């Protein structure tokens, strides 16, 4: 007998679909999560940009602009952190503290959450997250920014550490791209990158959008790195949006479906680890690009995917940013043990998928495939006899 998937993956209520998208409760949660964040992060430059604007009216010493800062929200950073701030507002240049006074914090969500490829979290350790981006107008620069890198990822620590000081459960960590609140008793946590981008554009941008009811150039966005030998580099992340964006009109509207499926094939293999999710995604793209597959039964679609999947990450999995200093996933002669964990996975999967259709009952079919995804469809009914 063969067995039938297309409704264990696709139902919004009992299907793996139903199981994966974020409840409202959870996606409300998240989006005031992340206004939280962005108010506190403009308010904290507003006060750091007020005792700015006071040096530059009248001169004050180093002394006045050090217990000025104690009293905002920069206190919550540590008193060596405080001191290296007010150093900083102080020992700016004049043409240096204008660019500072006229400096304008903006927010864009990237990441799973924007695309809405954002899974519940399956096992314990597991949590979403939102990928909320800030972006910083200033000068097109070479080497480094007029508005100290130093100063930039300080005023964001002392944004992000005044929220933690203000909540129970929460704690900050430093990533080398970004600086993260975690919220382990509701399985999330916000990542906060940091960018610059042309003032001068942005601000042409800006103006044009505001009267028509727009992407800058990518070469001038700059990630900060917090611990890299380099400050900054230049890592569009329009780059993978525009990317998957385009590959979903292209393909089609189940290529988001799939692609949760495969992320949450790896929550449910790994509790840890496993391959990126960018990863995931490039490899199922270049499939549903190269092979035929029906999209009114996701069942073939997965197995055509499990099929094709492990010469993709034998190849190397390329970077839709050519940018990128390495491949998503290394090629076959470059395997270690992690990757080699990988592939054993990877080819472990297709054979799962058969099983489960070649199962005796309906019963059979869905501990089969559960193999795959874990325990979360707990109705055989969606499976239905193959005609
Ligand atoms: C990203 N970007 C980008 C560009 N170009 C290139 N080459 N690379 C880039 O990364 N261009 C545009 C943008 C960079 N420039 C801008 C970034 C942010 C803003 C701005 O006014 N943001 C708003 C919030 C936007 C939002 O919530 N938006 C919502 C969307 C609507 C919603 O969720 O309700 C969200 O973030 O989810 C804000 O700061 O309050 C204005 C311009
Ligand atoms: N260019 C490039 N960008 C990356 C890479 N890895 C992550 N990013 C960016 O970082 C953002 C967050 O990526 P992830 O959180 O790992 O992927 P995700 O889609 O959010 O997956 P989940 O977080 O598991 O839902 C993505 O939107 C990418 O733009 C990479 O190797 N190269
Ligand atoms: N090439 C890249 N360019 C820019 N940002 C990146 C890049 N790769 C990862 N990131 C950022 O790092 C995050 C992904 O986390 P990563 O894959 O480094 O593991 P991790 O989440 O740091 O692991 P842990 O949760 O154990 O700390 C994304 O939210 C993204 O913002
Ligand atoms: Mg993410």
């Amino acid at each position: 007998m063969t067995w039938n998937f297309h409704q264990y993956y696709t139902n919004r209520n009992d299907g793996l679909m139903g199981k994966l998208v974020l409840t409202d409760e959870e996606k409300n949660n998240l989006k005031a999560l992340r206004k939280i964040i962005r108010l506190r992060t403009r308010d904290v430059f507003e006060e750091a940009k007020g005792i700015a604007k006071a040096v530059k009216k009248s001169a004050l010493t180093f002394e006045i602009i050090q217990e000025k800062v104690s009293t905002t929200q920069i206190k919550h950073l540590s008193d060596s952190e405080q001191r290296e701030v007010a150093k900083l507002i102080y020992e700016m240049d004049d043409d240096a503290r204008d660019e500072f006074l006229g400096l304008t914090p903006r927010f864009w969500t990237q990441g799973s959450f924007q695309y809405d490829t954002l899974n519940r979290p399956f096992q314990p350790g597991q949590e979403m997250d939102i990928d909320d981006g800030t972006y910083m107008p200033m000068p097109i620069f070479e080497s480094e920014p007029k508005i100290g890198h130093s100063l930039l990822i300080l005023l964001v620590d002392a944004s992000l550490k005044s929220l933690v000081a203000e909540n129970h459960g929460w704690k900050f960590e430093a990533k080398q791209t970004c600086g993260r609140i975690k919220i382990e008793a509701e399985k999330t946590h916000i990542n906060v990158p940091m960018y610059a981008i042309p003032k001068d554009e942005f601000q042409k941008k800006q103006i044009a959008l505001e009267a028509n009811r727009y992407e800058l150039d990518s070469e001038n966005v700059n990630l900060a790195l917090r611990e890299g030998d380099r400050k900054w580099i230049n890592s569009d992340p329009k780059i993978v949006e525009d990317w998957f964006n385009d590959s979903c009109i292209r393909i089609g509207k189940h290529l988001r479906k799939v692609c949760r499926f495969m992320k949450a094939w790896r929550d449910a293999q790994w509790d840890v680890g496993g391959p990126s999710s960018i990863s995931l995604m490039a490899a199922t793209v270049n499939i549903l690009d190269s092979v035929a597959h029906d999209a009114s039964d996701l069942g073939e679609t997965m197995k055509i995917i499990a099929k094709h999947l492990p010469s993709e990450f034998a190849r190397g999995v390329e970077s839709p940013d050519s940018t990128d200093e390495k491949p998503l996933f290394p090629p076959s002669y470059k395997h270690g043990p992690r990757e080699m964990d990988i592939m054993s996975k990877l080819e472990r999967l297709p054979e799962i998928l058969s099983s489960a259709e070649s199962a005796d009952s309906k019963s059979e079919a869905l501990k089969k495939i559960n193999m795959a995804f874990g325990n979360r469809v707990t109705n055989s009914e969606l499976i239905v006899l193959a005609k």
